Formats: structure tokens, C-alpha cells, sequence
């Protein structure tokens, strides 16, 4: 099915002929490998509200109200409101059914919008909390349904999960989060933080123990523009030793985090319309991953909470281009780049870097 670019094949494209539409087929067709992605919370609209009214959740509500109510795709106040509104949607986490179904949905769609490598990221705490759920069984449902739709694909895409440790949630454990990690460690590939945007560094030890246990780490940071100063920021890199940054896109405001980040050949993991929807980034005609790709930055394209959001990755792409004149020949850059910062086996790796770079 999906005839993906080519190196070689991208002066034959000319852009500025095609209607966006058009241009959606050409994203698409992008070799796209995302890094930042949270599961529990990637779904579609048509999911959602399938969700709502398969639980009779809230017979009062139409459609529309639902995705209101529920979601923040008209975007909202901060990284503060979408915590809340995070919290709400917890109300679809009912049982183990509607999990594994949610992570089938999620890798079929990636597959469909072009994505060939997929780090997908999930908190057991966040997914758990709302009816109490058993964190073994969530995971064992959504490694499941991840297995059963990548062998009903042949293996077209390529899938790994990352777990999350996040602050917000009534639930919310780092330690419970990094012991699970450690425990499930043939699984996850990536240990992460989440939720509101707290300095690590009082967490040191946990994130040690599970660096030094062979778990790489990413971590969100750089993200909430709130915040008085750069410490998470600093906190990740120096301190945590991560190997990339969910957003990161702070670093834009320091020269001296600029150079720290190239010289450490750490890599931000951009989600640009997440960043214009929580009012991170003013818009995305001045959104920093302009200047942090000219600068020399390892940067990549993500789309953070496709179901929040009521996005897609190619949503991102499209912003890109038309909004800060990225190039074709930039997305494929920056596709390589993440393919190599990904934190899945290399032999793998190897494959898709054969097969589309
Ligand atoms: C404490 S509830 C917020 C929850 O939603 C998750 N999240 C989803 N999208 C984002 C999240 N966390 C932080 N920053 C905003 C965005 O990247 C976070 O991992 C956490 O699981
Ligand atoms: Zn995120």
C-alpha cells in the first residue's frame, strides 16, 4: 500500500502546486518515525465519543458537547488546564477491553497516516486511577493489542513502548512508575516524566537507578512557559542525563542551553501543535523549532496527544510547512535524526534505515 518518498525523489515534488489536500498525500508518504507520542490519550473523535456512549457516560450530551466537554482541541489556558481535562478523560478507562482496543486503534492509525517507527508512551498510574484498575492488566492489554495489530500488519510498522511517571493525577507514583519500568523492562524501551512540569532533581536516585539499570530517559521539560525560570531544563540534562527532551523547546531562550544540547547530541522531541494549543508557543508562525533547527539543534516532529488535540502527525507536518517554510528535504532530516536517537533495538533500527533512509 503505502509508496513512501525517497531521498532521491524529493526534487521531483514541488509543494507549492498542491491544494492542501494534495499535500496530505504527500505527508503521508513521509517515512515518519515519532518519539513522542502518548498513548493514552491518542485516539480519534469517532473513538471517543464511541467510548462515551458505549458506557453511557453522558446520555445528556451531544457529539459536539462530548468533544467539548472532554477535549482541548480549541485549545485552553496551559499546561495546567490540560492536566484537568486529562483527569476527565480518564472517565474512558473502564475496563481492560476498551485498553487493548484504544492501543489496536492507536498503531492502526499511526500505520495509515505513514508512520514506520513508533515510540508510543503511556502512565500506568494515569490509566489505572479512575476505576481502579491493575496496572499488570492494563500493560498486558496493551501489549497485546500493540502485537496483534503489527502481525495483522506484517510488521509495516514498528512499535515500542515507553512508560511514564507523571505528577498531576490523584494516583500519580514516580517510584510505583520506575519499579513497574524496571520490572516490565523487556517492554519498555524509555522511562519518561509527565503531567505538571516539576525540576527532577529531587528525584535523582529513582532516575539513576533506572538510567544505571540499561532504560534510557527522556523527559518532558522546556515545555510550560509558566515556569520562573530554566531549572527543569538544566535539571534534565545535567542531572538526570537524559538522552532527549519531551519539547524542550525552552532551550530556544538560552544560548548557553543551545550549545549544551548540541554538544551532548541530545535531541528535542517538538510537538508544535501542542505547544500552539496550551499557549506554549504564541503560534506556529514563531514557533522556536525554526530557530532551534537553524541553529543546529537535533530536532523532530511529533504529535504528542493525537485524541486531546483531535490531530494527527501529519497535522504537524502540514503546520510546518506552510506556517515556518520547512522543506521536504528538512523532514526527511529530521525523520533520520530521530530514527537515530529512537531507543529501539539497533538490529531493528538497521531494517528501517535500510528500507526508507
Ligand atoms: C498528571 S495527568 C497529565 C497526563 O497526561 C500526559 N500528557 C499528555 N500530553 C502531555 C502530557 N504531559 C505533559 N505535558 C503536556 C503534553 O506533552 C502526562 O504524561 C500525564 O500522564
Ligand atoms: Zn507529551
Amino acid at each position: 500500500p503505502i509508496d513512501f518518498l525517497k531521498k532521491e525523489e524529493l526534487k521531483n515534488i514541488d509543494l507549492s502546486q498542491m491544494s492542501k489536500k494534495e499535500r496530505y498525500k504527500i505527508w503521508k508518504r513521509i517515512p515518519k518515525c515519532e518519539l513522542h507520542c502518548h498513548l493514552d490519550l491518542c485516539f480519534s473523535a469517532d473513538f471517543f465519543v464511541s467510548c462515551i456512549r458505549k458506557y453511557n457516560l453522558q446520555p445528556n450530551l451531544s457529539d459536539e458537547e462530548v468533544l467539548d466537554y472532554y477535549l482541548f482541541a480549541k485549545g485552553g489556558k496551559s499546561l495546567g488546564e490540560f492536566v484537568e481535562k486529562a483527569i476527565k478523560v480518564a472517565d474512558i478507562f473502564h475496563d481492560y477491553e476498551v485498553i487493548e482496543d484504544l492501543a489496536k486503534h492507536a498503531v492502526f492509525n499511526k500505520y495509515k497516516e505513514g508512520v514506520v517507527l513508533m515510540e508510543f508512551r503511556y502512565s500506568p498510574t494515569f490509566v489505572a486511577f479512575k476505576y481502579n484498575l491493575d496496572i499488570e492488566l492494563i500493560h498486558q492489554a496493551i501489549v497485546k493489542g500493540i502485537k496483534e495489530v503489527v502481525e495483522l500488519l506484517d510488521h509495516k510498522i514498528h512499535v515500542a513502548l515507553m512508560c511514564i511517571g507523571d505528577t498531576g493525577h490523584e494516583a500519580a507514583n514516580i517510584k510505583a512508575s520506575a519499579d513497574f519500568c524496571l520490572k516490565h523492562k523487556a517492554d519498555f524501551v524509555g522511562f519518561d516524566h509527565g503531567g505538571h512540569e516539576v525540576d527532577l532533581k529531587e528525584y535523582k536516585e529513582i532516575f539513576d537507578y533506572v538510567r544505571e539499570s540499561g532504560v534510557p530517559l527522556s523527559v518532558h521539560a522546556g515545555e510550560d512557559v509558566t515556569l520562573p525560570n530554566l531549572n527543569t531544563l538544566y535539571s534534565a540534562i545535567q542531572v538526570l542525563k537524559v538522552e532527549r527532551i519531551g519539547h524542550g523547546i525552552r532551550v530556544a531562550e538560552s544560548q548557553e542551553l543551545i550549545d549544551m544540547v548540541k554538544e551532548k547530541n541530545i535531541l528535542l522531541e517538538v510537538c508544535p501543535i501542542s505547544n500552539v494549543l496550551l499557549k506554549n508557543a504564541k503560534s506556529m508562525d514563531t514557533h522556536p523549532i525554526r530557530q532551534l533547527y537553524d541553529a543546529g539543534v537535533k530536532v523532530s516532529v511529533n504529535s504528542d496527544d493525537p485524541g486531546m488535540f483531535l490531530t494527527n502527525i501529519n497535522d504537524d507536518y502540514e503546520e510546518l510547512y506552510t506556517h515556518l517554510n520547512f522543506t521536504l528535504e528538512d523532514f526527511m532530516k529530521m525523520n533520520e535524526w530521530a530514527l537515530e536517537k529512537s531507543f529501539m533495538d539497533s538490529n531493528i533500527k538497521d531494517k528501517i534505515k535500510n528500507l526508507y533512509f
